[PDB]
């Protein structure tokens, strides 16, 4: 089982000492701050962290004993603030007394703004803001698979648009590979749900979980796959045989769409003469909602995917269309899913549009670019205090370092609010209870063990959404 | 409550209908495939995924009936192969009928070596040795992040030999401040307990659970920490109040080691006017056993530490050990804890050694670049299938890209053996049984539910010890 007073980082169980003496508040502020591109970024992942983590009776008389023996051997002494804990547990059941305050989940948010803010709510619970601040930085992760996932789709639209003069299934452009990628069952759950916002394909079937027991669609599943075969499918039937594999899997899946990896031995060969051959009256003969996906795996992207439509354009009728890009027929398609991440899907379609092929050719996987070569320094999503009330006096707080501008932080209490054209604004030194900038946009979601606020994944989806699909 | 019916990739559901018909083996493999960085690769993380997912009934009536109910709308259709997994229900009560062999935990292998191998015991579940291929392969990261770790005691102990002529404090000289940084809190876990098996030093509480759950140390906690703070509590005494901040603490924690990040305004001055003057008298005098450790967390990581090392260096009794490189007092040591990646590690030591600093006078902390900044291809770790049995015959299988030998596979049924000069080589074809390169060193770890074979965390840090520590 899951324990609060375990979910820190160490240091952080020796700070209720430090703080000035005479403190009954501290508060505490999260944002993704600007650097001297990703310039908005998706607001996504508090209510599952919220839900989880930090609602109902989270402190028990044998977890506070549990950490107690914990930190008495980690640290060799006892820091370890039993009273802080016990205090909590004799007032409140064990429920935190702590606010937080957040943007809408889905919100598209311009960097260097405030994104949700934490504070005590009893002044003996001071220390209690940034006990938790390691658990609630996590969500850096499902915000920056979301916002990477997004800018991505933003890329597809771009191409997709110009090549196609549309954007009929963009939102499937993107498929979710990185289940086997990610560090951990948790976190591929997360990094799923986190792309889902975006994309509706996806393989990593425990976003699927997340997303009913967090967040909810009217939709049975937020999220779809088709068969596909993998190398040791094909493989097993022995090298001389891959056709007979091919012959075999296209036939088990002749009503519903089907992929099927062609590069176990030679990619070039299985495209022109097995399926542009041997198996060419299996393809040809495909229903338009069924189509072959071929699936390449191996070599430069870029480099593998022209040639392998070069290849099908010489063996299959390929059409123009009104915009002038070649296009395949509607029983075969292409996914490119190996080596895909934001920097090479540019690459590729950027390279598509100059040999003259649509971007409705492609789809693309992405497993570890999409879910695991991430960082919290990619969006620099930071925690840090902006105010603090001592001896009944509050007080604006905040670093500011001398060789780095970058990382200087905001100052007092904190607001978020539209400014007279549409963009987005964060107030400091509480100047925002000058009601000169119309209501704060940051809403309580969690106050004192209960979860305040929920939103629902269709709504998230509807916030996250592209301005180009808007328009 | 975890699914192991959940627990794939979508298309593996699909994969029974895929294979030849008549297959009763399906016999897969991982390895951290070949490419002059991570030669060598420190086997870490399994034993963990085995114990929370693999054994025991983790087959349920509810289960499946979960399990076809979301693939029933995932597929927009009924392709949930319902029968298999009832087969394995009824006949094993919900006990996966798997064999998987691994090397030790702990041991350090060479790229390129079979490092598990994972065969269906049962003939109707040919299926299954692939569908398991998404948690196992999951290993590859305590395995990468083991390995990274211990890549980077390997420049410590080079630099701290080298200036200070021993090896003294080498297992805490990598702090683990990646909690925050990571994607998750199992992964959280997972990663610190990865990095415990190369230091003694971490701040990810979880991990200690972890290791005392699925591994056990003799000792009560396989990893420390010592207070320190943070610049909310340095901030929250306001700008004009850095001093009265850092006196506030280093005497609350006056017999203890304690760290004070320093660079909230001004590090320069905060070392030079408040350490090195203002609050002097309140370092000096304390223990060998509660050095107060300076914090830098901003700039240049080479360039803030050598300036900080001046600073101090002018305002504290620095002295010259006996390989000739200069010492603060035993009072008084540094942290770098910003912008600290395997790279930037070395380059920090070197540009320390060419200063005439030694290592003794400074530990690091890592966060993001120790347990976040790692993805599966950095070591290729990779799950493949070699031989399968259909119609009664085995068959040798392999992948071999035109376009990338790199992601060639191994042939046939395979197992692990030390060369006459004492180094391993994975055997392939089965030509083990041959019997010319002596006992396979892979060890039954797991069979039909139950974990056969296990290490301590103590027994993996034996294993995975650097050679000059030998
Ligand atoms: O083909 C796969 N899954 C089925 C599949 C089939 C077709 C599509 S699609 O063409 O987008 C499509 C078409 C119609 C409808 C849908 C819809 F969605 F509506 F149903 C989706 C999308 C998915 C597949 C194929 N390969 C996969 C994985 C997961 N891992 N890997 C492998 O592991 C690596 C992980 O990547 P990396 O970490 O190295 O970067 C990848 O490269 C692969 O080798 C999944
Ligand atoms: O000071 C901290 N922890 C206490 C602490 C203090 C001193 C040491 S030590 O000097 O190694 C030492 C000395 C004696 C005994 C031990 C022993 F071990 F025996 F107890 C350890 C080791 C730990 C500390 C300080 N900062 C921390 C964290 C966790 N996260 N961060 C922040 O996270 C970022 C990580 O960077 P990034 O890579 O994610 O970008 C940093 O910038 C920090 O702001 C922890």
């Amino acid at each position: 089982e899951f324990n609060i007073l375990l979910a820190t980082d160490s240091y952080k169980v020796t700070h209720y000492k430090q703080y000035p003496p005479n403190t009954s508040k501290v508060y505490s502020y999260f944002e993704c701050r600007e650097k001297k591109k990703y310039e908005e970024t998706v607001f996504y992942g508090l209510q599952y962290i919220l839900n989880k983590y930090l609602k109902g009776k989270v402190v028990t008389k044998e977890k506070i004993q549990e950490a107690k023996d914990v930190y008495k051997e980690h640290f060799q002494d006892d820091v370890f603030n039993e009273k802080g804990w016990n205090y909590i547990l004799e007032k409140y059941d064990g429920h935190l007394p702590i606010e937080i305050k957040a943007v809408p989940e889905g919100f598209v948010i311009p960097r260097g703004n405030v994104l949700f803010t934490v504070e005590n709510t009893d002044p003996e619970c001071y220390w209690l803001t940034n006990w938790i601040e390691t658990i609630l930085v996590q969500s850096w992760y499902p915000i920056t698979v979301a916002t990477n996932s997004r800018e991505q789709k933003k890329i597809l639209a771009k191409y997709l648009l110009e090549t196609s003069g549309n954007l009929d299934g963009l939102e499937y452009k993107l498929h979710d590979f990185g289940y086997r990628g990610v560090s951990s069952q948790e976190t591929a759950g997360i990094g799923a749900s986190a792309h889902l916002v975006n994309f509706k394909g996806t393989d990593t079937v425990a976003g699927l979980a997340l997303i009913k027991k967090y967040y909810g669609t009217k939709d049975p599943v937020p999220g779809y796959s088709v068969p596909a075969a993998e190398h040791s499918t094909i493989t097993a039937w022995g090298k001389d045989h891959e056709k007979d594999a091919f012959e075999h899997i296209v036939t088990q899946f002749s009503s519903v769409p089907v992929s099927v990896v062609s590069d176990s031995y030679d990619i070039y060969n299985a495209c022109e003469k097995i399926w542009g051959e041997d198996l060419r009256h299996l393809i040809v003969s495909r229903s338009t909602q069924a189509p072959l996906i071929i699936r390449p795996d191996s070599g430069n992207p870029l480099d593998t995917v022209l040639k392998v439509l070069e290849i099908l354009g010489k063996k299959f009728p390929v059409t123009e269309n009104s915009k002038g890009y070649k296009l395949l027929p509607p029983y075969l398609r292409v996914i490119q899913g190996d080596g895909v991440d934001i920097n090479t899907l540019q690459e590729i379609v950027e390279g598509m549009k100059q040999k003259m092929w649509s971007i409705e050719n492609i789809a693309f996987g992405s497993g570890g670019g999409l879910l695991q070569k991430l960082t919290r320094d990619l969006l620099n999503c930071s925690f840090k205090c902006s105010y603090v009330v001592t001896n009944g006096l509050g007080i604006n707080v905040f670093k500011d370092p001398v060789a780095d501008p970058n990382k200087r932080s905001k100052k007092g209490r904190l607001s978020l609010h539209r400014t007279p054209a549409g963009n987005f604004v964060t107030l400091e030194e509480g100047k925002g209870d000058l009601e000169e900038y119309g209501q704060d946009l940051l809403h309580t979601v969690f106050k004192n063990g209960k979860v305040t606020k929920s939103y629902s994944f269709d709504e998230i989806r509807k916030n996250a959404q592209l301005n180009i699909e808007l328009e």
